[PDB]
């Protein structure tokens, strides 16, 4: 059986670094991690000192 | 890193208290709730005695 | 087996009494009403002397 | 023609009256308003210091 | 209140047999599971012994 | 002209079973039945004593 | 409050005719038909001697 | 960089001359109107004399 | 089995003329063409002397 | 680099029968699959002796 | 209130890169940019010189 | 007439890389490729030494 979880990573370099930062977290606290798949994608303005890219991911892991 | 959990709040008043039902229990349980998207609404009438509002948001907290 | 009715509901006060004027039509003409799926909202200006706010649901009943 | 406009409003009380807020600007800077589509809401926590109910509209006018 | 879990249920028999599989597993670790809703279906091949389908669900547990 | 009434089968068995459920259903109410498009697919679990599919098609016949 | 009837219109001639298709067989069988969305369009090869356009639409009537 | 403008055209005739309606209309207002995408179609009957077909579309625009 | 695959036909008349540019091509190349559903609609104008409808189709045949 | 092919499987029986209805015909002219997804299920009633199930599937192989 | 324009950046070099393209734009132009939501993503390859990346953002601004 | 073909691209550096990954492909064995859509994006990590970013396109060609 999978689960998933999901999570937002942040990054002010790119839309990818941000994936991996969502992804990243998920490995600090679960084992037997996956894969991960897209869900949304935006950038934080308003907010922040600078602009920071956000990317939306299901985390699924083997139960 | 931002999570959601997908919570459905209900009210026997309106959808807005429903959200605002599923709202209150994640703020019960987790610190740094951020904001709500609302992702469904509809309404119970067989099993209740009273109209029921049912509003289903994804409610993100900050890790 | 169950049954959906796809209606829009209309009401001066908000979208909720507005899913709620749906409801009420299903419940005068059909048995056994079980519940209710919001798929749509939206505003009438135009045409109206007040805004209307619609809600358009399917309602459920059991054959 | 029409054209539509995508505004959301914002409200400490309620979806309902988040719309109203949208359609209210809308009307205060555009002729010949005619109609709203609903088509996202959330709600404001984490940046506001009252719970802030948000509704996304289309706003649509005749040109 | 209710709250949903995202499984993905596997089983080399059938679409049916995998979302129970899921099922099953949310029986296992939570009490008042009330209902599931199928959200995708898919087949292992490349790296299965045997032909694996898999049925993702949202299952829905009462608070 | 095809017209399309929206219904949703039930099964203590299958998804397939539940489909035929509701096609059963239009056949006995209906003539000139020509297809069905799957919709929806899901599990009553709370409210029923033994796990029941459920499965929502869009029963088209010709009219 | 307004019902829609889900039905799909033919022609050998065009997307639009296809659609008025429908809509005459509703105004045939139903009073106060205000609006038509076109929610599907397709064509019909295999099984017919001339190539027809399909043109599927929620026909709207008020009750 | 390019930006969308979403308009409704109208027609008599034929969803094909609804969307020339509106890209004319972006045309008469804008410089290098570029590319147009139909986002959806309908048919208005009770509130007109004769039935009007209407073809909403973003027009892409080169900046 | 049925196959699809993803044509995009061009007109300068109509979306239904696109349609058929796609059907036809379809019909040079391949055996027991069946049915066609349209998948997208849009308008060249940028780069072609002419305004040019798009029908995008899935094309299904029988293998 | 994956390739999909979409492809429409039947069966007498059940869904997921017509899901390896396909993939054994991807299987027969394709090395290297190694994934289904299920993108659509209907029921063929009109024009077959007995009810037809068929689950539509994207079939990824290796390039 | 906030009000959304529908923007397409481009860029040589990546996706990221095009999403700033288009609020760098947006910025130019417009007073309280606070953040966008991507909505599309795609590539020139045939009218450019070299491939070009796009990214469909709406950029969202306070009123 | 344009044709898609369903293609997905990886890369351990980037979704972007990803996507050049699968028009690169393409570009090898078609003549005529004009433009690529993004259509879903993910990330493999448990059956791969390296994470592994994947970019999933329509790739368009003229026939
Ligand atoms: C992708 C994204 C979406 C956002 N959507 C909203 C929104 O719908 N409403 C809102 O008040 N703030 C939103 N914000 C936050 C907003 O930019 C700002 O920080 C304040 O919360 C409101 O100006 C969003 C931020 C990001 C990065
Ligand atoms: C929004 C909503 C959706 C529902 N959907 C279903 C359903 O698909 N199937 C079902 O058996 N009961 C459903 N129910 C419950 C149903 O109304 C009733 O309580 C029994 O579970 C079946 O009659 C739903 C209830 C609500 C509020
Ligand atoms: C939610 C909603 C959607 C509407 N959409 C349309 C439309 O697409 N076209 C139209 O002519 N009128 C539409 N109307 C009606 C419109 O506001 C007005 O009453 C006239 O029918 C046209 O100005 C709509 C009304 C509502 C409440
Ligand atoms: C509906 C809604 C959606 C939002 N989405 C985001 C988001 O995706 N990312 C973000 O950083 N902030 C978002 N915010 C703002 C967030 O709650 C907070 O104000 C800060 O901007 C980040 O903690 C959103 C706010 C609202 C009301
Ligand atoms: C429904 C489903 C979807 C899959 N999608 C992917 C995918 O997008 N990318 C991937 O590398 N492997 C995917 N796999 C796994 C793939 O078949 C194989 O096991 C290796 O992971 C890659 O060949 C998927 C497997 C299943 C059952
Ligand atoms: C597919 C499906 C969806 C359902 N969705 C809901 C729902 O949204 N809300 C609800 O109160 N009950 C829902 N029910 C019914 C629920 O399981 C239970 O019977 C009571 O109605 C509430 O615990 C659903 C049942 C099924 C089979
Ligand atoms: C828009 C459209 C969609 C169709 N889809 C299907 C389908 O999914 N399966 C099927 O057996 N026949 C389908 N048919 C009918 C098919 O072309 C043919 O008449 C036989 O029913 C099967 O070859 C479809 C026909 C049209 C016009
Ligand atoms: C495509 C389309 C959609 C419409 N939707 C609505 C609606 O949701 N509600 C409404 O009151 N009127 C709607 N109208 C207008 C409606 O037909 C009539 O003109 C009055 O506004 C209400 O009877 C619509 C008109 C068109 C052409
Ligand atoms: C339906 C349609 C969609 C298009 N989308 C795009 C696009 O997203 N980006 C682009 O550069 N050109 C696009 N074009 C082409 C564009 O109009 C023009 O020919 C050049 O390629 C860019 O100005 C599109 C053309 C059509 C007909
Ligand atoms: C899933 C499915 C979808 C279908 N859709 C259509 C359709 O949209 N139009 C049509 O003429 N026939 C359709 N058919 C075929 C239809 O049932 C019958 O065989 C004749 O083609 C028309 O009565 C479909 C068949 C199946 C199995
Ligand atoms: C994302 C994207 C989508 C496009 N879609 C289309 C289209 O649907 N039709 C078209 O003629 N050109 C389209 N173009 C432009 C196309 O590649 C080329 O520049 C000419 O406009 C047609 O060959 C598109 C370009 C891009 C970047
Ligand atoms: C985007 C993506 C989606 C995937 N989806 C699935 C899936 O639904 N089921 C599965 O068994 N493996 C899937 N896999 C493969 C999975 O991570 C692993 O390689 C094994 O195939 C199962 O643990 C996927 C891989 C990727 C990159
Ligand atoms: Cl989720
Ligand atoms: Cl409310
Ligand atoms: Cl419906
Ligand atoms: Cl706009
Ligand atoms: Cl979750
Ligand atoms: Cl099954
Ligand atoms: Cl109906
Ligand atoms: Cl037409
Ligand atoms: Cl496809
Ligand atoms: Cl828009
Ligand atoms: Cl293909
Ligand atoms: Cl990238
Ligand atoms: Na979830
Ligand atoms: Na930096
Ligand atoms: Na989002
Ligand atoms: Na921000
Ligand atoms: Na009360
Ligand atoms: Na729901
Ligand atoms: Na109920
Ligand atoms: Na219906
Ligand atoms: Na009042
Ligand atoms: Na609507
Ligand atoms: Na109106
Ligand atoms: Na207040
Ligand atoms: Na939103
Ligand atoms: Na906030
Ligand atoms: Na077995
Ligand atoms: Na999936
Ligand atoms: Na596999
Ligand atoms: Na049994
Ligand atoms: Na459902
Ligand atoms: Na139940
Ligand atoms: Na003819
Ligand atoms: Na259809
Ligand atoms: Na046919
Ligand atoms: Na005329
Ligand atoms: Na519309
Ligand atoms: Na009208
Ligand atoms: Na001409
Ligand atoms: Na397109
Ligand atoms: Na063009
Ligand atoms: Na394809
Ligand atoms: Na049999
Ligand atoms: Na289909
Ligand atoms: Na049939
Ligand atoms: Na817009
Ligand atoms: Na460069
Ligand atoms: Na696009
Ligand atoms: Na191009
Ligand atoms: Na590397
Ligand atoms: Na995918
Ligand atoms: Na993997």
């Amino acid at each position: 059986v999978f689960k998933k979880v999901l999570l937002t990573g942040t990054s002010e370099e790119s839309f990818t670094a941000a994936a991996d930062d969502a992804i990243d977290r998920a490995e600090d606290t679960l084992d037997n991690v996956v894969w991960a798949e897209v869900v949304d994608q935006g950038v934080a303005i308003g907010a922040v000192e600078e602009r920071t890219y956000q990317t939306e991911v299901q985390v699924a892991f083997e139960l």
